[PDB]
C-alpha cells in the first residue's frame, strides 16, 4: 500500500480529489450506499475506507476513528492521496436551549480543546472550515428543509471531563475545565464533538479545503429520553445533507 | 450621550442595527457619501459617527481607531446603542504572492496577534466572521467583478515588530516574532491588519454579526512602488463592496 | 513625510529628542498651550502632532490614540525621528480606597494586560518607567504640592472587560478576568489604564526613555457622582506636572 | 450494556479488576490466544474486548484504538466497570543510538505532547507509571531474557509533525515541533508513541494503576529496511511480557 | 577548587559516582554517620559536604539548601565532579488523610510547581525519578519495615502560598493557588516539598539517576500537636534508608 | 521562636521595620560591621541574622541563601516579624560592554526567570523596585561616587541554563534558553542574579518596600582574568552603599 495505515494504493482511488470522513465504518457504509458503485477498499485498525462515485467522479468515505490523532493520520494519508477536499459528518449534544433534537449544525470555527491542533498551528490560529465547503453544506441543508444552526463548536480531546460530564468514575472534572461549559455556552458555542479542531485547523494551515456538518442527537441543557427512532432519522439526514454538499463541490 | 466615549445618543440611531466600522474619519465620510441623506452625528477622539439611509432604512457609519483597544470601545458603545451587525472594511497589505494589488479579501477568521481578543474569550476560540455577513461580502465582491481570495488573516496589535517589518528604530524583532512571517504564509494566511481578531472574536462570544473585507494595496512579497492612484481606486472598490452587502444583510 | 502615520518630517522637530504622548488632541492643544511657540504641525487619524518649545529647546506633543496598539505606531515613529524620551500623561480611575479623586499618581511599572507590549518583550520582562523619568514626574508633582502616589498600574487593552466592568451589553466578563480586580486590589495596584503597559515596555526594552503620570478623576471603590469640575482642575494639574518633569528632563 | 460506547455489562466481566489494553484488535485477539478460555465479549468501533483468564482469574483485553482521545473512552469506561489495573503494550519507533529493533522499553513516565492529559491533570502533573506495574513489567522482561531499557517516552497527538517526520503531504513541521525530536533526545527520551500521555496521567491522577510496554519495530536515528519477521518477533516477545507482568499483579 | 561554589576538587572525591543530597548541613552529618571514615570536605553558603565509605566504595553526602536553585547547582557541580547518581533524603507534610505522621514516602515523580526544572526541560517533561534508584529506595524501607507509599509529590518554589498556607503576614494566597491543594489531594498527591522536581528533572534530562524518599513529620489533613520524639525518630529512619538505597546502588 | 525557620522572636529584633538581606553568612557579618553595637541573633540553615544600630535605630541583616525559595521564606518571616522594609545588595556578572567590572548596579525591576514570584503573582505583574527604596539606592551610590547603571535585571532559578551558561557537565542548554542571553542583552537588560525576581515582587505585591544593588564583579562580554582583590574592593563598595541607603529609609 502506498501509505503507512490506511491501506490504500492511490490507483485505488481512480483520481479522486475529495473525501468524506466520518467517525466510524457504520456511517462510511451508509454515506457509500448513496453515491453510485460502492465498493469496499480497506479496513485496518478504526480506518475503513470505501469508494463511490458521484455524478460521474469517484468520491472517497473513510472513518477516522474518535479524536483528533486518528483523524489526523486519516487526513494526511488520504491528503497522501491527493485528496484536496474534506467533508465530515458526525452527530452531536447540542449545548444551546434553542437548538432542538433532529436540527443540523454547520461549524464555522471550532473552539480548539484539543492537542493534535497544536501539532499544525499554535493556538491562536483558527480553526476555521473553508468557506466553499461550509456554503456547499449550509445550501445542501436548505434543500432538505432542514433545521439549520450554522456557528462554533467546541472540540474536546475526551468525551468526559473535556465536556464536563461528571456521570464518571471519579465524578469530578479538573479546575481548567470545571465551569467551562457555561462559559462556552455564553460565548454561543452550539455543541460538542471531539474532532473538528483538529480536522479544520489542519486543513486550513496546510491548503486543504474543510467543512463540517452534524445532526443533533441530545441537547444537554433538558433533560430528556433519547428517543432512538429519531436519531436514526437525524443520521440519515445529515448523510445525506454531506452527501448532496459534496455533489456541490465536485 | 447615552455612551461614555461615542457622543451619541440611541435616539441619533433612528433604530439602525447595522454599523460599518471603518478604521479612520476619512473613510467614514467617504463611505456614508455613497448611501443617501449621509449627516454627521458626533466626533470624539477617534471615533467619528455619521448616519445614513440603504434601501430607506438608517446604518451608522463609524471609525474605530487603529488597534483592537479602540475598536473594542466602538463595538461595544454600539452595540449598547442597539447595533447588532459590524461589517469592516480595510485596506491591507497580502503576504501571499499570488494575491495582487487591487484585489479583495474577505476574512473567514483571524489569527489573534491582539491583547484585546481575550477580554472576551481565552485564545483556543476562534476569531471567526460570521457566516451571513462572510456570505454578503463575498456576493458583494463578486457582483462588482473584484478578483477575490476568502480567507484568513493575521491581526496583530502592533503594525511594526508584530507584521515582522525590520524597517524600523530598532531594526529588530523579539524571538516570538521572528520568523512569524514565514510561518503564517506556509499556513495559507493571507495578510496582516489590525482590528479584526478583536471585532471578530468580541462579535461571534456575543452574539453580534460580524464580517471584514479588505482591499489589497501592498503585496509584502514583491517589491514594488506604491501607485497612489491604484490604492485610491482599490479603496473605492472595496468601499463598494461593504455598502452592496450592507445592502444584503439590511 | 518621512514617517508612515504621523505625516512629519524630522526636520519639523527642529533637533527635539523629547515628546510628550497623551491620548487625545484635546490635550495635546493644552500641554503645548503651558510652553513657547505653539505650534499644529499633523494631524492624520488619531495622532495629533504640535511643537513647542521649553527653555529653548524643542519639545513635541504628539497624540497616541487609545490603546497600546496606536500608541506603539506613535512610539515607534517619532522615535524614527529622533524622539529618545517619552512621557506620558492620562487620567485614570483608580482602585484603591486611600487615593482620592484629584490626587496623582506615578506609575513605576505596569501589569501587562495588553497584546502590543509582547511584540517588544516576552510577558516575563517588566513593564518598568525609566528611572529620571520618574523621578522628574515625583519631583514636578512636589512642586506644586500634588498628593501623590508612586507605584503599580494595570494596563488593560480593553475599558470595559479587562478593567472588570458589567454596566455593558452582555453584562458578563470572562473567566479569566472575573475576579481579577479584587487580585489588583490585594496586590496594591493603583489604577486601571490602557496604554502603559504599551509604552514602558516598548521603551524599556529598546533604549529609549518613558515615565508615566495620571491624575485621578474617579475612584472605583466608592460610588461618587462625578464633579465634572474637580476633573477639569485634575486634568490641568497633570499637564503642569507633566511639563514640569520635561523642564527636568530637558 | 452498562457503558456508553465499549458495549459491556459488569456481568460481562466476571469481576475482572486487571485490562491489558492494546491499541488495535488484531492485538487484542493475539494476548488473549496466550490465556485460558479466551472469549470475544463485544466489538464497537476502534474498541474491541475480549474476557480470559489468568491462573484462573478474569482478565479483560480491550482495544484503545489509536490517540488519546478513544484511549480516555476505553479506560474510563473500563474503571466505570471495575478495572482498576490497567498494562499498555505497544510496538514504537526508538529515537536513542544505543536502542536497538527487538529491545523492550518501560516507561517509567511520558513527556506530554497531547491534549487529553490536560483534561485530567494541568500540565505540571506528571504523566508518571504505577511502581508496580512498571516492577511487574521489568520483572517480565527479564523472565524472557529480553533486552530491556527503562525510562522516558515522548508521547505525541500525531504520528506524522509531533514525532517530527518530514515525510508528508506539506514536508514541513509547525515551528514548536522543529527540531523538538533532538532535544528529546538530548534528554535521554526513548521514543514516541501517541497514547501514553493520556493513560499514564488520567490513572495517576484518579487512583488507577498503569503500566506501558512496548517493543521496538524501528530506529529512527538509523536508516534500515524493515524486516517484517523482526517485527512479528517483537511483537511475541512484548506481548509475552505483558501477560507475565499481569500474573505479577493479578 | 575545581568548582565554582561547593569548595570541591575532584580527588577529594576519591572516584566517588554516588551523592547523597539532603537539604542542610545537619543532617548531612547524620547521614555520614551511618557510613566509614566519615570526613568534613568543605562549607560554603549552603553547600557543606562530606565523604564517607560505604561497603569500600566512597560516598559524597552534599547540602543542597532550601529551594531547587541551590539545589540545582550543587546538583551541577557534584555533576561535573563526576557525580551519576543523587539520591535525596528529606521531611515532609503529607496531604493524604491515609499517611500517618512516620510513614516514609518514595517519590516516583514530581507535580513542577517550581522555576529551576523548567532552565533543564519544558514543562511537558515528567519530574520522573530514575527506576533503579527509586526501587532501591522501596527495598530499603522494606529492609527496616517502615510504612511506605510509593507516588507522587508536590514541589513548590515556596513553604508558603505554594504549599496554600494562609498563616502568613498577607493571610491570603494568589488564584492561581488559591484552592490547589484541594486539587492534588483529589488527583492523589502525597505530600509538598520544594526540591524534588528540580532535582528529578534536571537528572532525568541529563542522563544522571536520582531518586527522592522522606519521612512525614506533619499530615496537614488532620491537626495535631506536633510529637519533636516522633519526628526525630522518623529522621533516623530516612537516613537509614537512604544510606542502605546507596548501598544497593553502588 | 516566633518564626518557623529564622529562630528569631519579634523580642530579638527590638522594633527592627528594615532589614538588609544579603546572600551568605560572611556578607551578614560584614554588613553589620559597618554598624553599631551588631550582634549575632540566630543561625539556622542558610538563614545567619545579626541585628545592629543604624543612627540609633535597629536594623535586621538576614541571610536569604542562594535562589528564590529561600529568599520566600526569609522575606516572609522577617515581615511577620515586623519588618516592612528589605535592601538586598548582591555582587553580579555583567552582560552589557558598556558596564565595568566595580560598576554599581541599581535594579529598577526584573525580568522574571525564577519560579517563586508566581507563587505570589501571575507573570504579568511586574518584579518591581520600590521607588523610596530605589532612589536611597542610586542617591547612596552618587554619595560614594560610584559609577552607577539603573535599570532591568534578569533574574533566573538557575546559575548555569538560565545564564545561558555552556561550561558545565551537559555543555548544552535547554531550546527556550538557548539564544536567551542575546536577547535581554539586546533588550538592555544590565546583568543575571537569581533571587530579585522572587523578592521583589512578593514586596510589591504585599505592601512591603524592597530595593536592591549589586557591584559587577565580572563582564561576561568581555574575557578578563578575575581580580580577586577588585572583586573584595567592589564587594566593600556595595555593602557601603547599601548602609548609606538604609540611612536614608529609617
Ligand atoms: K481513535
Ligand atoms: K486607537
Ligand atoms: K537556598
Amino acid at each position: 500500500s502506498d501509505v503507512f495505515h490506511l491501506g490504500l494504493t492511490k490507483n485505488d482511488l481512480q483520481g479522486a480529489t475529495l473525501a468524506i470522513v466520518p467517525g466510524g465504518p457504520d456511517r462510511v457504509e451508509k454515506i457509500a450506499a448513496l453515491m453510485d458503485k460502492p465498493v469496499k477498499l480497506a479496513s485496518h485498525r478504526e480506518f475503513t475506507t470505501w469508494r463511490a462515485e458521484l455524478d460521474g467522479k469517484p468520491v472517497i468515505v473513510c472513518s477516522t476513528g474518535i479524536g483528533g490523532p486518528s483523524t489526523s493520520i486519516a487526513v494526511e494519508e488520504l491528503a497522501q492521496l491527493g485528496i484536496r477536499t474534506f467533508l465530515r459528518i458526525g452527530t452531536t449534544g447540542a449545548i444551546q436551549p434553542h437548538i432542538n433534537v433532529g436540527d443540523v449544525l454547520v461549524t464555522t470555527a471550532s473552539v480548539r480543546l484539543d492537542g493534535a491542533s497544536l501539532h499544525f498551528a499554535p493556538l491562536e490560529f483558527p480553526a476555521v472550515a473553508d468557506f466553499e465547503c461550509t456554503t456547499a453544506l449550509v445550501e445542501a441543508a436548505k434543500s432538505i428543509g432542514a433545521t439549520t444552526h450554522v456557528g462554533v463548536t467546541a472540540s474536546s480531546d475526551t468525551f468526559y471531563p473535556g465536556q464536563e460530564r461528571y456521570d464518571t468514575y471519579s465524578g469530578r472534572v479538573v479546575r481548567h475545565f470545571k465551569g467551562s461549559m457555561e462559559e462556552w455556552q455564553a460565548m454561543g458555542v452550539m455543541n460538542y464533538e471531539m474532532e473538528s479542531a483538529t480536522l479544520l485547523t489542519m486543513c486550513a494551515s496546510q491548503g486543504l479545503r474543510a467543512g463540517m456538518v452534524a445532526g443533533v442527537i441530545v441537547n444537554r441543557t433538558q433533560q430528556e429520553i433519547p428517543n432512538a427512532e429519531t436519531m436514526k432519522q437525524t443520521e440519515s439526514h445529515a448523510v445525506k445533507i454531506v452527501v448532496e454538499a459534496a455533489r456541490r463541490l465536485l
